This record gives C-alpha cells, sequence and structure tokens, in this order.
C-alpha cells in the first residue's frame, strides 16, 4: 500500500504545516501537525475543556463505529517549545491520503496549553519520530507509520515541505519526479527516539565550506533551524545590523537586509537554503526588526533541522530495519 497527502502551511511565515487526516467512521476530518520530532497522535477532542477549544475542529470518539475506549490508557506530553497536552486514548480507524491503518492509538485531549487554544488551524498532532517516545501509559502505543510500516510498499515515508506553498508527505514511496539529482543517505542514531543524524559542515553565502560534524534532528514540527552558536553567528555576521536579542529570543536582522543563503552537508552532497527561507519578518506588526530563521541551539541541548532546513530539500524518512535519512535537492 501507498498513501501521499498535501500539507499546506497554516500562515504566509510557513510556522507550520497542517495535513488532512481521516479518523474513525463515518470520517472526521481533522487538520494535523505531522511531526518527526515527537510520537503521539493526538487531537482536539469532544472531551477537550471547552475554555481551551478556540476554532480546532474536533474528534468525536461517540460518533464513530469504530472508536473503542483504550481502557486505562492515559497520555501527557511537553513539547520542546514548552507547550503541553494530555488526555485519554480511543482506537480508531486513521487514514492518511489513502493509506488506512486499523486500530491506531487516537490520544483524545482533555487538555491543552494557550498556544494550541490559540492556534485555529492546528486540530493535533501526528508523530512520526519513533515509537519508543510515545507518551501513553500504562502501554505504549504505536505511531501511525509503525503500524502502517509492514503494509507499505517499502517501509519509507517522505516530507516534501513548501516554501510558501503546499508540499507533500508520501507514505511507502519515493515519488522519483519530486526532487533533482540524487538522493544522498545518512546514517540515523535512533537512540534518543528522534531522526538523528550528523551533518557534515555548512557555508554560508558563497563562502567556503567548513567540515565539520553537526549532530542534529530532522523535525518537521519544528520551525526555525537551530544550529551551534558557533554557526549561528558565523551566519548573522554576514548580515549588516544583525544581533542577537536577549528581549526578542533570538537573532534579528533589520528587514531592509537581503539574506545570505546557508548550506548545510548531507555526506558529501550540499542542501542550499535560500536567504529568503531564513526570513519570519517583523518582530511585532509593523516593526523594521525581523526575525531570524537560523537561531542557536545552545540551552536546547540538540540542534532541530526544523521546517527551514527540510522545505529546501526533499527528504526521505527511511524506517527499514536500519533506519537511515535521505536528502535530495528540488
Amino acid at each position: 500500500s501507498t498513501g501521499s497527502a498535501t500539507t499546506t502551511p497554516i500562515d504566509s511565515l510557513d510556522d507550520a504545516y497542517i495535513t488532512p487526516v481521516q479518523i474513525g467512521t463515518p470520517a472526521q476530518t481533522l487538520n494535523l501537525d505531522f511531526d518527526t520530532g515527537s510520537s503521539d497522535l493526538w487531537v482536539f477532542s469532544s472531551e477537550t475543556t471547552a475554555s481551551e477549544v478556540d476554532g480546532q475542529t474536533i474528534y468525536t470518539p461517540s460518533k464513530s463505529t469504530t472508536a473503542k475506549l483504550l481502557s486505562g490508557a492515559t497520555w501527557s506530553i511537553s513539547y520542546g517549545d514548552g507547550s503541553s497536552s494530555s488526555g485519554d486514548v480511543y482506537t480508531d480507524t486513521v487514514s492518511v491520503g489513502g493509506l488506512t491503518v486499523t486500530g491506531q492509538a487516537v490520544e483524545s485531549a482533555k487538555k491543552v496549553s494557550s498556544s494550541f487554544t490559540e492556534d485555529s488551524t492546528i486540530d493535533g498532532l501526528l508523530g512520526l519520530a519513533f515509537s519508543t517516545l510515545n507518551t501513553v501509559s500504562p502501554t505504549q502505543q504505536k505511531t501511525f507509520f509503525d503500524n502502517a510500516k509492514a503494509s507499505l510498499d517499502s517501509p519509507v515515508f517522505t516530507a516534501d515541505l513548501g516554501y510558501h506553498a503546499p508540499g507533500t508527505y508520501n507514505f511507502g514511496f519515493i515519488d522519483t519526479t519530486a526532487y533533482t539529482g540524487s538522493i544522498t543517505y545518512t546514517a540515523v542514531s535512533t537512540k534518543q527516539g528522534f531522526w538523528e543524524w550528523t551533518s557534515t559542515g555548512y557555508a554560508v553565502g558563497s563562502g567556503t565550506f567548513k567540515s565539520t560534524s553537526i549532530d542534529g534532528i530532522a523535525d518537521t514540527g519544528t520551525t526555525l533551524l537551530y544550529l551551534p552558536a558557533t554557526v549561528v553567528s558565523a551566519y548573522w555576521a554576514q548580515v549588516s545590523g544583525a544581533k542577537s536579542s536577549s528581549s526578542v529570543g533570538g537573532y534579528v536582522f533589520p528587514c531592509s537586509a537581503t539574506l545570505p543563503s546557508f548550506t548545510f552537508g548531507v555526506g558529501s552532497a550540499r542542501i542550499v537554503i535560500p536567504g529568503d527561507y531564513i526570513d519570519f519578518g517583523p518582530i511585532s506588526t509593523g516593526s523594521s526588526s525581523c526575525f531570524g530563521g537560523i537561531q542557536s541551539s545552545a540551552g536546547i541541548g540538540i540542534n532541530i533541522f526544523g521546517d527551514v532546513a527540510l522545505k529546501a530539500a526533499f527528504v526521505v524518512f527511511n524506517g527499514a530495519t536500519t533506519p537511515t535519512l535521505g536528502f535530495a535537492s528540488k
């Protein structure tokens, strides 16, 4: 089997991407944030505290003939940005882009933190990291990808995120028309539950490539590119007027600037992030100070290849017995 679904930016900055997901019978379509940095599929629901729901589409298990309460199971998650959610669990039929899993754990939110409430466009998350990170207790549950894997033509999914445009998540096949040149594959460590790999270095604009190992995670659920302070300082030093602002919470730059590209290494191959991808616009409405899309990972504890990086590539998440990651230009 295979599946293919379009993923759409939630706003003009590509802050996140939503992908329609069918849950239950008859189908209830919710727009979920596919997150390769976590492993819970959770949704706004009829059980979510009413004051914490503001415009989202909810899953109502009582209206699904295939929903079954997973008795005794609860979940609770906190994300790298400080947001959180928790609730109980149903199993139900879940389909993405034509690919159907029966008995998928659908985690129903009883509580969500303010950042989720305030984002009306995201109805939940669909985790695509390794199932070892799943928070369901007392019986850990598998991700949608893990459940689908054996039925897939090939045990892979791919992320093809757009810059200010829709893109695609495919399951079970590699669309050879979706990228240019070749796909370069690189080793993955699953020891932390993430799609963790080591970039071979970087360049800033037309500058020379610096060969240096950068361990980090491929995370579709993080907006920006978070790299070591040395790398990030080298980037922003090429932008006149750029500075790290403690008050704003990262590097800012004059909105009048033209940003240089940023290149990262994948083995001997190179992925170029155009300068425009690194512009996240005014810090506040009407400001002439703009927020940078490359930020320091210092104090996160891990480097994160988020959407800013991933959207510059066609990315293969290879879930073979020994997982690997593939990157191609596009």
